[PDB]
């Protein structure tokens, strides 16, 4: 005996089973057309249960029909076809409550899914997931509401780490969306403080992207550890909505990871970590044209290793890495390219540190342009601004490159008193030789940004303005910057030079540099003062040279070794 | 002429086909009822083959049945069905034999699996490999054996390497298991050193969790290379359980990688490195409340980037890592919070390095809390404790925080004679004011743990006590920490100082701190002598002062830079 | 009514549908006997479409029957079937391009295949893939062609980052192969520079092997990022063979990744680097016996995290890593073992950096053999050669080890004239006790490369030849190394000393050798010159010594710290 056949679901429900004596039925599709989903059906004939769609489906008669399961479980079974205009989010969200029973993997089928309602879908790690091997995509434009995937585990301790790894929480689905306020895309944990302390730990997201939302991917109470596996999120509505974590996080923030993640494409739109005792650890992901932001009250550890920072094309002056306020939090990047296009003009710091916080970076190369102009904002003209202090070890900074090179942050400068800020001639040795009365008085409350000019206004002689500093970690860079003002100019007053000294003050080479001729602020150091120290270098000697007549002046005059 | 359809495969068994002119039958079912399993037969009727039960099957009459096989090979269609008392281990062993031939790839279905007998299994990665997408999970609390899984690869070199890669090992079990001895887990390559010198390259254990094991993982003889992706193994029976190599290891241990693995819930178990020229990496792991141990004759190489060291709930005052004995071997740890929780007191050390071995730190931040204590056990507040060498670069070192913060190790005095292990006054400069006869001579043999101290005893008069060392890395931290053990007090005989000076002679600021009362041998530089040195600074210089009357003595007097 | 049911698809075809009346038919194998990729059809029975073999077939009669699909689409279903003499190309090349319509993933099955033609696989990874679970082999000894696989994507830049990395490209297949001249592997990108620009982001190639090709992988134009997760080439047929770049490369190279790669067995095969602006990175992968050669005009930028080099069994010289000619690129290892097996020689460096080519090393362990003998090549003993500059910190450098140690690079030597570069007797300090007319003067254009040698002839009284360095980063170690030649040779003529000191000059330990009797030119500083430096040491000193009669001459006197 053959098991009887249906075309569509409809006839099935419709064909009554009192003169049916039949052990197994089967179904080519459940849409009529589609078909999709083919299954087989027992009939139960007397026993009365839930009565899902997909499984112990209910006819019209009575009698309950009990699916039978071979393999996978296929979350297109119950109602999902791929259209654009009919709606699927109950079918999947039936099919995964029936998945979290007798815990297994839903698999969603290919074509392009289309999702309205008004609630969220809660993805349990430990019970089931959402990954779709054939390139998914749902659309979430007609939706609204406040979370699409909202992803936690009711388990509090017992079950939750014995089985939460075996299987990728979601994968392969794409998400379309629409610029509207409150509408988000995946959170990680709770949204509400209250209820059970949550534990979902090594749960995977990978091969997903989500786009157009005003939250990309939001964390929440209790998600201490994630693996976001190449997770790219592009075109969010506001700033800080491509990756956002907020400051009332509680027990959250134990090694976050990104396996070459990406977020790129960003319109006005940012990445902000905001929370205290948060781990976060970048593998071999890039991030373009995003402004990477961090204002948290207490330590919060982000490290890069193989991160890539550029914007391949676009006008803007935004700058990449900045810490706006924090208490003490690090910043570690190792062995990612860094590299800026063409612009016009920046005038602004590239990266940034505040207040007493540090970025460390390690195995790094800098690049230089012509088209900086960083002392125009931030007073001295280098690769950093701000109070915070960076430490850099092993770094390439590119020698020659056109143009040239320049320094990367004042606080590794060798001379201890670059900016004038002791308030008088100390650490400064000067020398008018001949005639007295050739004036090299400090004044201050006068500047580019109000640090002291150290002035020098010599009459029918020079005067030599000299230094010495040691150095460290043998050869290195030189990465020379001074901002330079000429109030009068008659001739070339330049003359400007750096010299190498070993052990036992002996002559091993230096560079020299012209002091221009224009009046405004100019930078001295972009090229005829970078180099790469001789082996066996031990001192460092800064001569300051200007002729009788023209008087100048100087304003952070500091060198910058590697 | 349709196919005939079976129930069971004892009906099958049981029907002759003497009279039945039929090419193909079809088994909805291997076991009645189960719906699971479902197969496509086509009868031979005159040949004879082995008469496997999932492939070939025999019937009574003694024609074989021969399977077709679409799309992938299920191990739950030869005997396998989830269930709590109902034996599994021959059919999955049935199937991985069956695959082995024509290599493919064996999935494993749904549900909860029972396992039991005397014989393990021997996975060959060339081969085949227990892969299951949909999170299986088996039970081996009545299993006894030696090993439950064992990796190795039959072929020496031709063609091992050219097909090793191309799919996982084992995906998506989770095991049981009871705490019994000698019944361990998984073991890779081979437990006896004669045979056949494996190759076994590239072998992948993804999402696998194993538990209550003595041995939860094993590394045997010719096991060189094996990347574990999310693997962790909780609850072992006894110390050094969770991961073990044995000494007797031969040509094995070629840079093993750990992505995202964890270690965790320790009750009483350890991970021990025993080997000679063994390599491990770390990605993005968090192992916790594990003491990582170290003890190898030769140089084993152990790297973790982005490792977080922790301890959620638990009032142990285990050390997180130590090196016990050998030659000379390294550690590295490289951007991964490091975070220590409340205790009711610790007294040891957190990591340890004995003899002449090494650990790195770089991109680290070190935490500080105000129940350390460690001075009560190895000598010296400090973070660390041994004879060993400790390296550091670009470590954070946070400041502030409640009660300050703690020197890393001893090894990075910047002042020569700490410990007073030169038996004499040498490298400090003492200066008796007015008066002499001022007792401030040295005398060994007496200490917290043998160390000589340097007691100083002036009367009508202050006795200084000075010595001058040089910074190195331009900005860092102090972390300063000192023995002080008060004989006699009568009043605050403190004013201990450390002042900051250009290469000049200029004084740029200090920090003071002032003796207590207590007779005990209490501990200053906690806090009120920590700070973040001044940019330009040059040479660091130590003050001790001690009030005319009470007599102190101090131990231990070392700075500790970044 | 139940369908019909053909064996074969000759049959099917053969059949008229005129008089038949049915809505669906099954076929249980595309090839008779074969038993593989059963699908359902219904008849269309009077449209008209393009007739496909898999889909959409067409009969003699003109009806076409359209296959109807359930979950996963398989390549195998359309006329692909494991053998090794029948041609499967072009089967495959109509699954993937009936795939790329309704973008899915396509599924390869088990078996070896085999592959003849002349034309190669187009595949777009924003459309569909390759990707095989169950260990898909394919054959292409007889297929002739420039190119197997080449990857890239039509679309400029609207879909091609939406919907990328959704699905891998590229999964579980081994190709076979013949070295013959013009026939490679596998192609990212374009290989002609005119038509639109490609936008292949985040596409995975994981699980798959190629060998035995000219070109195993091949970077074409606009190929900026890939993720190659455990791949493995080895046997190519000539040198570079195994990853190559050609220098003519546009806007390509955004920070490429390797996730446990391979590269090993090469038999006379490289790989090499040329390119602008080029970003690599390693993570955890191991290649050995390639000479990893890097020549581009201009910055590239390769980094390795726990990479390991090795050679298991070979006798050749080779060596490890070498930049031939560039601007300025960088090369970063860190926590990656390197271990030298036993030779029959070296007369070669392992590692080379020439003009302003740097490497940096951090986290890393020096080893040493006593089958080096570096000097015969390169002039100094070291571990290095060339122009270029090395910088490293943290390293182990592994004291004892039977023979000893020996110097990494001569860049980091503390003494500031060590090849006599200086063209006098500068930095040395010459004592002639007693008598004068000893000889210590310097003559140039002798030595054994071209350098200048400082001989001493003293008679009837010694001569000592001393100089003073400072050390930093506090403890390291010494890797001792000086060429010595003996003219003539009476007694022991050596004493050559190193000690160390503090701050205040106060002897805290030292080293001494003694300079052998045999007349060629030998190497000093293998053993009895090595040590780790005591805690709190600030300077070196070296002292030379040679007794009267006997007359020497010494070469590279430099010390390398840590």
């Amino acid at each position: 005996g053959q098991p009887w056949r249906f075309s569509s679901v409809a006839k099935m429900k419709a064909f009554n089973y009192s003169c049916y004596l039949g052990s197994s039925v089967f179904l080519e599709s459940w849409h009529e057309g589609a078909g999709l989903g083919s299954g087989l059906f027992k009939v139960s004939k007397g026993t009365t249960e839930v009565g899902d769609d997909g499984s112990v489906i209910v006819a019209a008669d009575g009698t309950r029909l009990i699916r039978v399961f071979d393999g996978p479980i296929f979350a297109d079974m119950w109602g999902a076809l791929p259209s654009s205009t009919y709606n699927s989010l109950p079918a999947i969200k039936s099919a995964y409550l029936y998945a979290s029973s007798k815990l297994q993997q839903l698999f969603l089928g290919g074509g392009s899914y289309k999702v309205t309602g008004s609630s969220g879908i809660d993805i349990d790690p430990s019970l089931a997931g959402i990954s779709a091997l054939s390139r998914a995509r749902v659309d979430t434009t007609e939706f609204t509401g406040d979370y699409l995937f909202t992803i936690t585990s009711s388990y509090s301790y017992t079950p939750a780490p014995y089985y939460n790894n075996l299987s990728v929480a979601l994968e392969g689905l794409y998400v379309f969306g629409n610029k509207t306020e409150g509408r988000s895309g995946l959170l990680t944990g709770r949204r509400t403080t209250d209820g059970v302390k949550s534990y979902n730990g090594q749960t995977e997201i990978r091969n997903c992207t989500f786009d157009k939302f005003d939250y990309n991917i939001r964390m929440g109470h209790n998600s201490w550890r994630i693996v976001f596996y190449k997770v790219n999120s592009l075109n969010a509505l506001n700033a800080n909505g491509i990756l956002y974590v907020p400051s009332g996080l509680d027990d959250s923030g134990e090694i976050l990871t990104f396996y070459h993640c990406q977020f790129f494409d960003g319109a006005g739109s940012n990445i902000r970590i905001s929370c205290s005792s948060f781990a976060m650890t970048f593998v071999s992901c890039s991030f373009l044209n995003i402004t990477f932001t961090i204002d948290a009250g207490s330590s919060v550890s982000v490290t890069a290793l193989g991160c890539n920072f550029e914007n391949p094309g676009s006008q803007s002056t935004r700058r990449y890495i900045e810490i706006t306020a924090g208490h003490t939090n690090i910043f570690n990047v190792v062995g990612g390219s860094i590299v800026t296009n063409a612009n016009a003009g920046q005038t602004q710091a590239l990266i940034h540190v505040s207040a007493n916080n540090q970025i460390n970076l390690s195995n790094l190369t800098i690049p230089y342009g012509a088209h900086y102009q960083q002392e125009a904002d931030s007073g001295y003209h280098a690769f950093c601004s701000g109070q915070g202090y960076v430490s850099t070890s092993n770094c390439s900074l590119q020698l020659l490159n056109g143009a040239g090179c320049c320094p990367i942050h004042p606080s590794l400068s060798v001379f201890t008193n670059w900016n004038l800020s002791y308030a008088n001639l100390n650490a400064w040795t000067v020398d008018k030789g001949s005639a007295p009365t050739s004036v090299a008085e400090y004044l201050s409350a006068q500047g580019p940004k109000g640090e002291g000019v150290l002035h020098v206004a010599p009459t029918t002689q020079g005067v030599n303005i000299s230094q010495v500093a040691t150095v460290s970690k043998q050869a290195g860079s030189m990465s020379m910057s001074v901002m330079v003002n000429i109030i009068s100019a008659s001739s070339n007053a330049g003359q400007i030079s750096l010299a190498y000294l070993d052990a036992f003050d002996n002559n091993l080479g230096g560079v020299s540099a012209n002091l221009g001729t224009t009046t405004g602020w100019k930078v001295i150091g972009k090229n005829t003062l970078r180099g790469r120290l001789p082996v066996g270098t031990a001192k460092v000697r800064l001569n300051i040279q200007t002729v009788a007549g023209a008087d100048v002046q100087y304003t952070n005059i500091l060198c910058n070794i590697i």
